[PDB]
């Protein structure tokens, strides 16, 4: 059975695969060239990208293999590898799915369009879904039963002396991985995505708004599918794999740190088949989703499109979650029955209780979306009172949204606390995990809805450059950008789910042989009270606040070089210029993630990086919620007055408009880049506390 | 004895600010048409000042109730003690404030010079800084007095059990208390007035002021409000915590540091060494005060104006420094048990950590000015981006908030850590004090910057000589760059006080069946625990929530003032302004207050020390950055004023864009910032205290 599910992640890739080759037989002629237009582009960019993450991964798995085990390098090209390959099918799917869906619109008349443009979604989505989960599967065979990873299960030290659970270490560089790819495709593509729409707005007024005609306008289609389809994708990616990695860390640390020497024997408290059991729980856990999504998604695209969209998608995501609840029911339940101690690991059921924690972690997800959704959206009170204000003044305006992201951050913060609590009730730390994958079991599924957005904001940008086509790519638009934002607040709550696990494994990593007489609440402590803690918790917050402040100069300045820089079009690709800069200008922020915990951990040591790692989580979960709130919230209020629905071209408008221009850069790069950096500091310190735990210069 | 000769220094404080009004008093006023304007913004502030005298004693007799009620009397008394000398402080500095601005001009006008009139505008400031000090040592030493010796609290230092059943360590209770008072009078004073002094600066506003606008004089009666009466006791407030701190962490090392070995229970830290911990911090602040009023004294004797305040903040700290070293060296000299504490240097150990507060303050205030102030890159690269637009100043003044934040938290830290090796927990809470040492000579320069603020209005009230306006001129953005320094001390000093005052409710989670079990075991937060980190995330998260809370009271009652001016066709526009405030004020400040007890009471005492963590890390900060960025928006702004931008004057498109942004700033730097140090340290102080009812009893 497990060879049928393994299988998963083949079905998965060749289904997104022939998703693909289907849209691709969907018909698209002047319409056509502008999206040939925005395909090459997009290819020029992700070649640049590609060239650049592929040289600093080679550095990395070199670095990996000489300072650690080499397994842990040859996964992190495996994952590395994945996800990047997922995210250039859902671009290269999606820029040739653009028009296709325009054309739908006019053949079927709404309706009919829609199935297309799920159709090209589910490509990324599912290529997303199935690379994580076969790099982690490969892993776990060629790595974890192949060589004997989970037969060993103890302490192996590398040959300069570093001291690691093997397996825990090989997941650990899979997921590291996955986050220099996150990182790359997020960090610089956001730097890219709103260096061209602040270049496209203003060149707009350089020399008329949103020219059409404008390069930066076709840059700005591009970043919208870099950012909402292949950097948000990678992204929920990274956290996916990230708690799942922090469950497998949690239960090969939990085999060492529970045993008992009463004599000269050491008698391992929690067996080696429960511990194996428990590194395994957690992927059949997301194959099981995986599973579960494709058969919503298929009932999706398959049955009778009704007109309105958003009821699909919200029973699609519906389907997944609550079918991966049921059956990752019989999953939990039986899987678990025959494990002996999970007393000790905190179980307060035996079998089942992770699987309450996953629920609840899943439930969790869905109301942070439902409350982003509340504060970002103009059909709710807060958005309206902003919108209504906007007559008050554009002083008025800015404070305001500033004051409505404020307020927004307690409500999702409530939820991810009730989660934690209760997730951990149920199955300790092990469970706190299982609740951050339950949360993203359907990770397809969202990385499916998300990708639609950006492909409905091409649809109707390609509308305004016949009135019923334009009309309906308008509303499949706005439609696409309520998803998105829904999407972007189940990012970041997944994200700190994932970061809070992976703290957890940094701190389950820290353990090391000498430490084995000791009880577990010796080895499994970062205390509070410690001055060290304190500064290093002061000093994570404050470099996620630079970090924060630093991406909005490096959009400005982007947009700033693209703004300097401009047959009768000819060939036109200044997006390069402006790519090439924001991988440059994203060099130094993506140095402090990656280098951050190490210098202070080889300064000062390990238990400054863990204070250094719960203050740089609190404050990029703080300051993401905020900043993402604030630009939706700008955006869709101008949208608002832009209908007039209640209250064009006004000074309420004008004040708006300056928001939208501020929160922009600070919805779609700084909150986006946060999360990622909380979980890649994250991750970066769980593999180096392994050299640094003792290897501390102060 | 020798201590007589200390424990008369808040008297002498006391005294000299009285001296200093009535030499004030004697100086002329000069013209009459300004002096009226100066009396009507004397009664708008006696006029607020009475309504929040009122609401906060009504409160704060319900806090004493209460507290009386569940815990001993002697900390109910301490902390009305408490509250009544910030209030005087608070009242006796607006007082002198509001009447000591036209000295200065007619001072500027008969003595054709600026000197003379800045040793009027000084020894108005002195008045208000010497009250804090004064007020707050003296409150201090009455309650090491009366409740320590005669009552043989530092006689005992043992847990005492209350009559419902909570122990704790008597002393430690009562300075608790103390702390608690002075910061309700601080977050009332704090909260409330920065609540109505942004809505006053925004009614004024919805070349300088609006002709005879009720609001311009409400404006005037709020910058007093803000920079001597808040900004002072919030100085006040982090000064004391930092005392109180200390003695709290040498009443439970006593305790707590006891072994069954000898065959008898053995206190492994002697009573006297706790008795002789006890006493030194309130010794230190009582040579920091002596070294400031000497510094003063310097200062006023002799006939640039920044150079010589800068001297005077010199003079007073470098005193205290050399002076507190021969305090430290001998007083501690012959203390037992020190390397029990975690002193590496055995009597002068934590007399570093004091002079480590010191020079980081001073650190730290730099580093706010070279972030908001334009005299420096970053306040000009915001000016010249004034031209690309609106928004891009916006988002250059948040980025440049956000990159402000790291600096003074890197010093902070480098402080932190320092202090610790030199003599753990102890020393920090010791360098917290020195930090604030000179707390009279900081509120001093402090409340000189809006004497010199509305005394430039006054200056501009009727109409006045270019020249004469000129050299008063002058003196206000002094002030104002002065101003934005101390808020940058207040700010650090608070998050240094709040991490002080955790270390304090850690060891005030002792019990008495913690009493047998190890140190290490008993001071101890574990982050791994899921309710600490939960706590930390409903912290900050109730962090952001309250900034924005101040925000949006900001805005309405700004809202409430420019309609009540519509109705106007005097004093009831301040009136009307204040009620909203207070009223706003209740829900953030019971956010504060019953945040600790909530969460307590239904999780328990760890998921309260993550929700302070939390909250801390959040509110230190999202003050800096509100502080900073309001700040060099204000500065850049007058960078284009100023000329130094060329092309661009006054009225143009990118000082449009600079003054947006600057009307966005003022309530993010006046009211954001210095609500959120409040908000961590008076969390801080309840938590502390209910953690002796809530360490056992949580419900959930
Ligand atoms: C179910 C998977 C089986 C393979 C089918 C893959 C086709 C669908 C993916 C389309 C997107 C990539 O576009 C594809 O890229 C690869 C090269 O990189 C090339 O495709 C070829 O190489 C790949 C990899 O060697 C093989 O799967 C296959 O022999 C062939 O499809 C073609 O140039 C192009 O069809
Ligand atoms: C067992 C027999 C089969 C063994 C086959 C192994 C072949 C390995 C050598 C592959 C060499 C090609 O290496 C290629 O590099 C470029 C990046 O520069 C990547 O190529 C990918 O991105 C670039 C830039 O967008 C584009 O050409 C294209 O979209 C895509 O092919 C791929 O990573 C890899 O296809
Ligand atoms: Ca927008
Ligand atoms: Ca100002
Ligand atoms: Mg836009
Ligand atoms: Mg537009
Ligand atoms: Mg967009
Ligand atoms: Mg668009
Ligand atoms: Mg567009
Ligand atoms: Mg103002
Ligand atoms: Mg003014
Ligand atoms: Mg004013
Ligand atoms: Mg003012």
């Amino acid at each position: 059975v497990a060879a049928l599910f393994f299988l998963i992640p083949l079905v998965a890739l060749g289904f997104a695969a022939a998703n693909f080759a289907a849209v691709v037989r969907k018909p698209e002629e002047r319409m056509k060239e502008i999206s040939s237009y925005i395909r090459s582009g997009a290819d020029s960019f992700l070649a640049h990208e590609t060239k650049a993450i592929f040289k600093v991964a080679i550095v990395i798995a070199i670095l990996l293999m000489i300072f650690t085990t080499w397994q842990t390098g040859v996964a992190f090209l495996l994952g590395a590898v994945m996800s990047a390959s997922a995210g250039i099918v859902g671009m290269k799917m999606a820029t040739r799915a653009n028009v296709r869906v325009a054309e739908a619109a006019r053949t079927t008349k709404i309706g009919p369009a829609l199935k297309v443009a799920y159709q090209g979604g589910s490509v990324m989505g599912l290529s997303v879904g199935g690379f994580a989960l076969l790099g982690l599967v490969l892993v776990y065979l060629i790595f974890g039963k192949w060589m004997g990873q989970v037969d060993n299960l103890n302490i192996y030290t590398n040959w300069l002396g570093i001291n690691f659970v093997p397996f825990a270490m090989t997941v650990s560089g899979y997921a590291l991985g996955c986050s220099i790819i996150a990182m790359f495709d997020r960090v610089g593509g956001g730097v890219y995505t709103k260096a061209a729409d602040m270049a496209a707005d203003l060149v707009g007024k350089t020399e008329p708004e949103d020219d059409p005609r404008n390069p930066a306008t076709i840059a700005d289609n591009v970043g919208d599918n870099v950012g909402d389809v292949a950097g948000l994708g990678a992204d929920l990616l990274e956290s996916f794999v990230g708690a799942i990695v922090s469950s497998i860390i949690l239960a090969s640390y939990m085999f060492p740190i529970y045993v008992q020497k009463i004599g000269e024997n050491l008698v391992h408290q929690v067996p080696k088949e429960t511990i194996q059991a428990l590194i395994s729980y957690p992927i059949f856990f997301a194959l099981v989703g995986l599973g579960c999504s494709m058969l919503g998604i298929l009932y999706v695209i398959v049955k009778k499109p009704s007109d309105n969209p958003q009821r699909e998608l919200n029973i699609s995501l519906w389907t997944s979650a609550l079918l991966t609840v049921v059956l990752t029911a019989f999953l939990t339940y039986f899987y678990l029955k025959d494990l002996q101690g999970l007393d000790v690991l905190g179980f307060r059921f035996g079998a089942i209780s992770p699987w309450f924690s996953a629920i609840i972690g899943i439930f969790s997800g869905i109301l942070i979306g439902f409350w982003a959704e509340y504060y970002t959206s103009y059909r709710y009170k807060p958005t309206q009172f902003l919108g209504k204000s906007s007559i008050e003044g554009t002083g008025m305006v800015i404070s305001n949204g500033l004051s409505l992201g404020m307020k927004s951050v307690f409500p999702p913060t409530l939820t991810l606390v009730l989660g934690i609590l209760f997730a951990d009730y149920f199955a300790g730390l092990y469970g706190v995990a299982i609740a951050a994958l339950g949360m993203l079991s359907f990770v397809a599924t969202s990385v499916s809805v998300d990708s639609y957005g950006p492909i409905a904001d091409n649809a109707g940008g390609i509308s305004e450059m016949d009135p019923e086509v334009r009309k309906i790519t308008d509303h499949l638009d706005a439609v696409g950008n309520t998803t998105a934002a829904i999407g972007k607040g189940f990012a970041i709550g997944s994200a700190i789910f994932a970061a809070l696990s992976l703290f957890a494994s940094y701190m389950f990593s820290q353990i090391s042989p000498s430490d084995i007489g000791k009880p577990p609440s010796l080895v499994l402590l970062l205390n509070m009270l410690d001055a060290r803690v304190i500064a290093g918790a002061l000093l994570g917050a404050a470099i996620t606040y630079y970090f924060s402040g630093y991406l909005i100069s490096a959009v400005t300045k982007a947009a700033m070089k693209m703004v300097d820089e401009i047959a009768k079009p000819d060939y036109n690709r200044c997006i390069e210029i402006t790519s090439d800069n924001a991988l440059k200008q994203m060099g130094y922020p993506a140095f402090i993630a990656i280098l951050t915990p190490l210098v202070t951990g080889f300064l000062l040591g390990a238990e400054f990086v863990g204070g250094v790692l719960i203050g740089t989580v609190l404050s990029g979960a703080m300051l993401a919620i905020l900043t993402a709130n604030s630009g939706g919230a700008w955006d869709n209020a101008k949208k608002y007055l832009e209908a007039g629905n209640l209250e064009k071209g006004s000074e309420p408008h004008k004040a708006l408009v300056i928001g939208d221009t501020v929160g922009d850069p600070l919805k779609d790069t700084v909150g986006p880049s946060l999360d990622i950096l909380i979980k890649i500091m994250s991750v970066v310190s769980v593999i180096a506390v392994s050299i640094f735990k003792h290897v501390h210069l102060f």
